C-alpha cells in the first residue's frame, strides 16, 4: 500500500475509546515541538486539510522540565480556558527555548500580561477549578496512550503519526506528507 502501518503511522495496541478526533501533545521544553510550531506550522497545515466536522485538540505534557513543566501545563489550561492559545504559544516557546527568560511561574505569567491578558483575569483563571479539570484532562489524555514522547499526534484514539518515517530533505514536503497522512487516517 502507500500508507502502511509502521511507516507513516503506528497503530495503538490498546485503542482509546471516546478520544478527540485529532489529538496533539507537546511541551514548551520540546525542541522538535518548537520546530513544529514556529517553522513547520504543523497544526495549521493539518487543519487546512482536515474534512468538515473535525475538531483539533492540543495538550501540554508534564514529563519535561520538572516543576516548570507542570506550571506550563497549568498555564496552557489557562490559555485554553481564556481562548488565548494563539497569543501565548510563540512567546512561551521563545521564553523557554530561545531567550531563556522563563524560569518561574511568575515569568510564565509575564508572557500572558505582555500578550494583554489582565492580571486579575489570569490569576483568577490560574486558581479556578475549571482550570483544575482542564489540567486533569491533559493528564488523562496523555495517560490514556501511555505517552513518553512529544511531539505526538493521535487520530481517533487509534492511530499515531510517525514522522520518523517521512522524508525531511524538504520541510514543505514533510509537512504536506504529515498533513496528508492525518487526512488519510481521518477517513479510515
Amino acid at each position: 500500500a502507500q500508507y502502511e502501518d509502521g511507516k507513516q503511522y503506528t497503530t495503538l495496541e490498546k485503542p482509546v475509546a471516546g478520544a478527540p478526533q485529532v489529538l496533539e501533545f507537546f511541551s514548551f521544553f520540546c525542541p522538535h515541538c518548537y520546530q513544529f510550531e514556529e517553522v513547520l506550522h504543523i497544526s495549521d497545515n493539518v487543519k487546512k486539510k482536515l474534512p468538515e466536522g473535525v475538531k483539533m485538540t492540543k495538550y501540554h505534557v508534564n514529563f519535561m522540565g520538572g516543576d516548570l513543566g507542570k506550571d506550563l501545563t497549568q498555564a496552557w489550561a489557562v490559555a485554553m480556558a481564556l481562548g488565548v492559545e494563539d497569543k501565548v504559544t510563540v512567546p512561551l516557546f521563545e521564553g523557554v527555548q530561545k531567550t531563556q527568560t522563563i524560569r518561574s511561574a511568575s515569568d510564565i505569567r509575564d508572557v500572558f500580561i505582555n500578550a494583554g491578558i489582565k492580571g486579575e483575569e489570569y490569576d483568577a483563571a490560574w486558581n479556578s477549578f475549571v482550570v483544575k479539570s482542564l489540567v486533569a484532562q491533559q493528564e488523562k489524555a496523555a495517560a490514556d496512550v501511555q505517552l513518553r514522547g512529544v511531539p505526538a499526534m493521535f487520530v481517533n484514539g487509534k492511530y499515531q503519526l510517525n514522522p520518523q518515517g517521512m522524508d525531511t530533505s524538504n520541510m514543505d514536503v514533510f509537512v504536506q506528507q504529515y498533513a496528508d497522512t492525518v487526512k488519510y487516517l481521518s477517513e479510515k
